[PDB]
């Protein structure tokens, strides 16, 4: 029948020995993470598992990760890994394949310029003060914050404006059928019931979109998708520096334009891909800056350096700040939130020695690789100094990667840092964060299949008065 399992042993590749239909998946209720690292401490260089019969390929060494993400890209490493049943979603370019992708991702592209990026700042700084307001009363209140609550209500605040020029607060707004559909929107988590029952069974994922059952929530999607020409329509043509805009103007005027569903499709994996991440993150730097206080008042000194008397951060102010990226870097570097860049070999190749089948992902254990001994010294603390100007080249672009790398890394990275950033400075321009005894510590990532805390994050906020 299927004859699968014999595939890396048969060329020379170690790995945990798999179960029929199985595969490797029973070693996932470790959690991705813990799975990746363990089985570098005990196979080293290169593995290979299965997720069901699906042959999984790990790769730790940079040039050969450079070779994959970058080299042939387009000639051999152009997708990644098909993962549930996805109707239109089809056309979103994190999720289009080859020509497609290359054609959104040409599309898409002049959008996320550092030019367009400078002109979206005023709008994405005004939800910095939003937060600010809506921080000062859990504050003040005394009681501990949710950071994820918070941060998520910026994340989205910060998401509808710059996608869709829709102006409101999430946060005190929760019915507004605009905010209460895309919080549904969260990330996938592969080692749900469902994903791993997909993960055994790919020939049910056909059997899926029939009945029209769908990753992206048929409601939320329904919303969006009308939401967006109800207003791509003449409440644009009354004559926004957003997404919609830009990419509605990229379908006026090489390859061909934008289709309108496209472009609906792209709107709503923007608002995937920078939600629940960018909340993700964000807590966790400032649960890092909780428990070191040591980074938090070097921060904040350094943003009162640069915004004298509480002055409201630029594009070029925030460049500007050197240990805030130190800091934001750092905590990608233990909380790389993808854990894992994946591509399908899409031909039989020979990349730096070893030779690659045609249909094994070509996986990159990101999480793993910067916990690594090897190029990181003391890998699990939190120590912001390792990205010093200097110091910071020893560090090898292909090991920490928490944006992906080559033509296919992350479109919405400039952005997301900016984002990030903007928030932190104006946040910490304000308050201070300390640890209440409801503040696990240590931190405990999830066993499951995303990168999150155990508990959510909770801390105390004081103002600076
Ligand atoms: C902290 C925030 C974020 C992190 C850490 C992150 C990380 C990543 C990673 C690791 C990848 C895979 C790249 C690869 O396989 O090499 C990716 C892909 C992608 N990301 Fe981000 N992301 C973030 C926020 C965003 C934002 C804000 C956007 C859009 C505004 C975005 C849009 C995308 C898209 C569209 C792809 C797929 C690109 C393609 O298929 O060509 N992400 N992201
Ligand atoms: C947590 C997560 O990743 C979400 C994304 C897709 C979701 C699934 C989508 C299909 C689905 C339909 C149902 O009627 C039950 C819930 C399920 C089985 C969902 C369970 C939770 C999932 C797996």
């Amino acid at each position: 029948g299927t004859h699968s399992h014999g595939l890396f042993k048969k060329l020379g590749i170690p790995g945990p020995t798999p179960l029929p239909f199985l595969g490797n998946i029973l070693s996932y209720h470790k959690g991705f993470c813990m799975f990746d690292m363990e089985c570098h401490k005990k196979y080293g260089k290169v593995w290979g598992f299965y997720d069901g019969q699906q042959p999984v390929l790990a790769i730790t060494d940079p040039d050969m990760i450079k070779t994959v993400l970058v080299k042939e890209c387009y000639s051999v490493f152009t997708n990644r890994r098909p993962f549930g049943p996805v109707g239109f979603m089809k056309s979103a370019i994190s999720i289009a394949e080859d020509e497609e992708w290359k054609r959104l991702r040409s599309l898409l592209s002049p959008t996320f310029t550092s030019g367009k990026l400078k002109e979206m700042v005023p709008i994405i700084a005004q939800y910095g003060d939003v937060l600010v307001r809506n921080l000062r009363r859990e504050a003040e209140t005394g009681k501990p914050v949710t950071l994820k609550d918070v941060f998520g209500a910026y994340s989205m605040d910060v998401i509808t404006s710059t996608s869709f020029g829709v102006n409101i607060d999430s946060l005190n707004n929760p019915q507004d059928p605009f905010v209460e559909n895309t919080k549904k929107l969260l990330r996938f988590d592969f080692l749900d019931p469902f994903f791993l029952s997909i993960t055994v069974f790919p020939f049910l994922i056909p059997i899926l979109e029939v009945l029209n059952i769908c990753v992206f929530p048929r409601e939320v999607t329904n919303f969006l998708r009308k939401s967006v020409k109800r207003m791509k329509e003449s409440r644009l043509e009354d004559t926004r520096v957003d997404f919609l805009q830009l990419m509605i103007d990229s379908q006026n005027s090489s390859h061909k334009a934008l289709s309108d569903l496209e472009l609906v499709a792209q709107s709503i994996i923007f608002i995937f891909a920078g939600y629940e991440t960018t909340s993700s993150v964000l807590s966790f730097i400032m649960y890092e800056l909780a428990t070191h206080p040591d980074v938090q008042q070097k921060l904040q000194e350094e943003i009162d350096a640069v915004l004298p008397n509480k002055a409201p951060p630029t594009y070029d102010t925030v460049l500007q700040m050197e240990y805030l990226d130190m800091v934001v870097n750092e905590t990608l570097r233990l909380f790389p939130i993808a854990m894992r860049l994946e591509r399908v070999c899409k031909k039989d190749v020979e990349i730096n020695g070893m030779f690659i089948p045609k249909g094994v992902v070509v996986m990159i254990p990101s999480y793993a690789l910067h916990r690594d001994p090897k190029y990181w010294t003391e890998p699990e603390k939190f120590l912001p100094e390792r990205f010093s100007k200097k110091n910071k080249d020893n560090i090898d672009p292909y090991i920490y990667t928490p944006f992906g790398s080559g033509p296919r890394n992350c479109i919405g990275m400039r952005f997301a840092l900016m984002n990030m950033k903007l928030a932190l400075i104006r946040v910490l321009q304000n308050f201070s964060f300390k640890p209440c005894k409801e503040t696990q510590i240590p931190l405990k990532l999830s066993l499951g299949g995303l990168l999150q805390p155990e508990k959510p994050v909770v801390l105390k906020v004081e103002s600076r008065d």
